């Protein structure tokens, strides 16, 4: 799945935007689309999803998530290496002038003979080549840092010697842009520079964010062993209201629960492992932490605990996976019950996301029933959120074939209840389909085109809401269908 | 304090919080506990709690130690140095022998230091001197009662004011049946040059201790007469008063 990123999507995104610019101006808007805005983003499950698949150990994630970071580092170098060659201007910002001079006396070294281009020290006569060069050098240690980390256990290369955050990589870049626009040469800025800026916001330091998945009954095992050991009952046999009590007391607490003498288990550990790694790697290299077959609100908290309890800087957000028919029905239920937890509702901060699965839904019931059920489910869920003032975004587990929720992109978006997207949506590109969608140049350009055009319209020109008549017949039919199936 | 600390010591769940703020002082102490974790067990003596006062004082280090991770938790020993603590000492010692938990981790042996320097500071020389006698006098009895091999750490100074004087004379002026097995003694800087400056000095110093110490065991001094005891106790309060 990575092959597509650094072979067609990497240099594609920037081109896609260029067109989104040309379009904007064709509608009057004589302003390109801000480079900070990100119309499309790519995430991955390869290495993060570990539900039912034992082979994705906690190390597998370290490796894949480290290797991916090295690739990004590598890509950007080719970018900067050349960019330097392009921004050979001298007329710079009063601000960049300073920043540049400082790096001039700070470096003082020029003996870098192994550098194919820009080997000896760059004179401050070429302001941007100065800052760019610096950005490049730091970029090399970032690539090598990872290499060693991957190859051996550690790297001689220091943490501060490399880029560890996106802001650290933007400050210099962004500077050049301002400098350029300020000292006149804006167009020259809106060139390769504008492209790179966009890449950083779309791809960041690790090509794609990585999601994480694991059926909650595993989180129950862990939490249960922790209580049993400490001599305070069996978390398992605890009633939902009891669990929410304990779990909420804990989240509020300050004293550690994870006993060092805890009796590990291949799985009881395999799960703790995962969390630890989440702490090791940067905060940005991850997406949400999805909980398969997780029902009650206690299930979302048990993870909020383990995250912090296993020490996690910026604990990633939790998102439930409603797929089995039953779960999709009682979906707006658990959803509301969850917005009813002050602690949660408070740390959530308005933004919330839930995943709706299209495969198993119609496996146990009809395709018709399921298709309608997923409609209703995400329909109501959108209100249980709107009522509590939370910006709920849906993650659609759409497959390749229509049987697993697949089909044309614009049509699939159009078939979604009105007012349930509003410029925020996640969609899965199941194996095979990745080939279909980003296999070639034009192919990739269409997928991006299609998605944003549909999502944009579905918002400013929503589909019709079903007439009462239809709803009744639809609900009635769904029953017959499932009874038939 | 004892109640809590005791239960905490019997628990299985952690305590020391990661996010716990830290004074330039709360660190110097918690960090020290870590260095002990690293370094080998054979390179450490006991953990002496200066100004020891109550049984909790000990149980607190017993905890902090395990809560900072330590293979062989150094043995903790009280340092009864103020007249007040000296008088109460015998109690404290007995209390600690009362806590089943402690008694089990003690393994029969027990040490307790007793200061001379600050001891003679609050209370007059005579008073302190006498008190110290009774101190180790009772302490031994307590121990003996619970069958504990109590050994005493003597914080003797360089000058008579800090409990100084001829080795033998000193060991002599100690309650019978308190030394026997072992004894620890300090050698305050200046005294090191004295007691171990030359080779003839060293040999003699070793000679003095082992000899004196051997006699006090097989040829203990005389136990004070009730009359003497009484009159001592008396002159004791009168010596601090004027003090």
């Amino acid at each position: 799945g990575m092959s597509y990123i650094h072979e067609t999507v990497w240099k594609g995104v920037p081109k896609f935007l260029r067109r989104v610019d040309t379009a904007l101006k064709n509608i009057g808007i004589n302003e390109r689309l801000p480079y900070n805005v990100s119309l499309i983003r790519f995430s991955s499950w390869m290495g993060g999803d570990r539900d039912g698949n034992p082979r994705v150990t906690p190390e597998v994630t370290r490796d894949v998530c480290l290797l991916a970071r090295m690739m990004a580092a590598n890509l950007y170098i080719d970018q900067i290496e050349e960019l330097m060659f392009e921004l050979s201007m001298w007329r710079c910002n009063d601000e960049l002038r300073v920043r540049a001079e400082e790096l001039h006396s700070s470096s003082g070294s020029k003996v870098t003979k192994y550098y194919i281009e820009f080997w000896k020290q760059i004179p401050p006569n070429e302001p941007y080549r100065v800052i760019l060069g610096h950005v490049r050098d730091k970029l090399y240690n970032t690539r090598e840092r990872a290499r060693h980390l991957l190859a051996s256990g550690v790297s001689e290369i220091s943490a501060e010697s490399s880029f560890t955050s996106i802001e650290e990589f933007l400050e210099p870049l962004e500077l050049c842009y301002k400098s350029l626009c300020d000292c006149g040469d804006k167009a020259i800025a809106d060139g390769s520079l504008l492209d790179l800026l966009r890449q950083v916001f779309t791809f960041g330091l690790s090509l794609v964010k990585l999601d994480i998945r694991q059926e909650s009954e595993r989180h129950t095992d862990v939490i249960d062993a922790i209580t049993t050991h400490l001599g305070i009952g069996s978390y398992r046999e605890w009633p939902e209201d009891k669990r929410q009590e304990w779990l909420l007391s804990e989240l509020r607490g300050k004293r550690p629960l994870l006993p060092p003498d805890l009796p590990q288990t291949d799985e009881i550990a395999d799960v703790i492992g995962a969390f630890h790694v989440l702490a090791e790697l940067p905060p940005d290299s991850f997406g949400p932490y999805i909980i398969s077959m997780a029902t009650a609100p206690s299930d979302v908290l048990a993870v909020e605990l383990l995250q912090r309890e296993c020490g996690v800087r910026q604990p990633l957000p939790v998102v439930p996976l409603f797929e089995r028919l039953a779960d999709l029905q009682s979906a707006p239920a658990s959803v509301e019950r969850l917005f009813s937890v002050d602690w949660y509702m408070d740390r959530i901060k308005g933004k919330q996301q839930v995943m709706v699965g299209y495969s198993d839904s119609g496996k146990d019931a009809g395709r018709l029933s399921a298709a309608w059920q997923l409609y209703r489910a995400q329909e109501e869920m959108a209100q249980v959120a709107k009522r509590y003032g939370v910006k709920l975004t849906l993650f659609h587990g759409r497959g390749g074939t229509v049987g697993r929720g697949g089909g044309p992109t614009h049509l699939a978006i159009l078939s979604q209840p009105p007012d349930t997207i509003n410029g925020s949506i996640r969609v899965t590109v199941q194996g095979e389909v990745i080939e279909f969608c980003f296999g070639e140049e034009h192919l990739c350009f269409q997928t991006l085109q299609r998605f944003t055009a549909a999502t944009l319209e579905h918002g400013m020109h929503p589909p019709v809401s079903p007439k009462p008549e239809w709803r009744k017949l639809m609900d009635e039919m769904a029953v017959v269908a499932t009874e038939e199936y």
